[PDB]
């Protein structure tokens, strides 16, 4: 691109390279992002295109999609700091608890938003999660999954994160429901209480066996149809569930409660972004201002 100026390099998706860019004309700062091949899939830039209606103040606006010399450039509103990057910053001393309601508060709307668009992230993580000096916090990569596919690391040598990948994903479902987002907020929810990954595995076995050791090895009683899954096998070790007062403390009994209901093992039990908003977990929900250090 002409048009722009890398002014930083604020990171590489896994879809990838984004880099921060001044527009020589509108001048307007955006972020702009490097999609990956031999010259890119042609019902690829016809999906993402369909993301530019899907607008909401808990999702990163897409401003335009350039494909140009086989190449893709995918136009974003700028946010200043993920969340990935504002939790190591707080982890000496933690997100105020008002500030991670008001967060997941706002992913859930985000969700909610997209879901009933028919619409999944299929992704989500602490490093796509953005947030602003003004306490808003928005969900980036929506779609992309979708229209491409997540490969064996990312675009290029480097490992994808499965920390927040959901069972059935694991199990190898062939088909994913937006059950699979609820799961990975879930994970970074119980991040941001405990400042540390719930479920950090280094293989697809091991996260997968991580899950097992805290929330009880699945069954047929628990997920109807679990045994009957692609990557099923009866050699899984059979591990007893730990109670949530362990898993996140020392978060209330409404926190644990949602929680719990966001990691059930069952896509189909698990509950919906809409629901979730319902929670008496948000009854007493507030928009705090972060401290951001810019
Ligand atoms: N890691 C990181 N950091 C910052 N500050 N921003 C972004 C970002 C990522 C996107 O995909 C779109 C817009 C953005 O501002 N990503």
């Amino acid at each position: 691109m002409e048009n722009f100026q890398k002014v930083e390099k604020i990171g590489e998706g896994t879809y990838g390279v984004v880099y921060k860019a001044r527009n020589k004309l509108t001048g307007e700062v955006v972020a702009l992002k490097k999609i990956r091949t031999e010259g890119v899939p042609s019902t690829a830039i016809r999906e993402i295109s369909l993301l530019k209606e899907l607008n909401h103040p808990n999702i990163v606006k897409l401003l335009d999609v350039i494909h140009t010399e086989n190449k893709l450039y995918l136009v974003f509103e700028f946010l200043h700091q993920d969340l990935k990057k504002f939790m190591d910053a707080s982890a000496l001393t933690g997100i105020p608890l008002p500030l991670i309601k008001s967060y997941l508060f706002q992913l859930l709307q985000g969700l909610a938003f997209c879901h009933s668009h028919r619409v999944l992230h299929r992704d989500l993580k602490p490093q796509n999660l953005l947030i602003n000096t003004e306490g808003a916090i928005k969900l980036a990569d929506f779609g992309l999954a979708r229209a491409f596919g997540v490969p064996v690391r990312t675009y290029t040598h480097e490992v994808v994160t499965l920390w927040y990948r959901a069972p059935e994903i694991l199990l190898g479902c062939k088909y994913y429901s937006t059950a699979v987002d609820i799961w990975s907020l879930g994970c970074i929810f119980a991040e941001m209480v405990t400042r540390r990954a719930l479920f950090p595995g280094d293989s697809e076995i091991d996260q997968l066996f991580r899950i097992f050791r805290t929330l009880g090895t699945p069954d047929e009683v628990v997920w109807p149809g679990v045994t009957s899954m692609p990557d099923y096998k009866p050699s899984f070790p059979k591990w007893a569930r730990q109670d949530f007062s362990k898993v996140v403390p020392p978060l209330d009994e409404d926190g644990r409660s949602l929680l719990s209901q966001m990691l059930h093992y069952d896509p189909n039990k698990r509950i919906s972004a809409k629901a979730a908003l319902a929670h008496p977990f948000f009854q007493d929900v507030t928009k705090p201002v972060p401290h951001l250090r810019l």
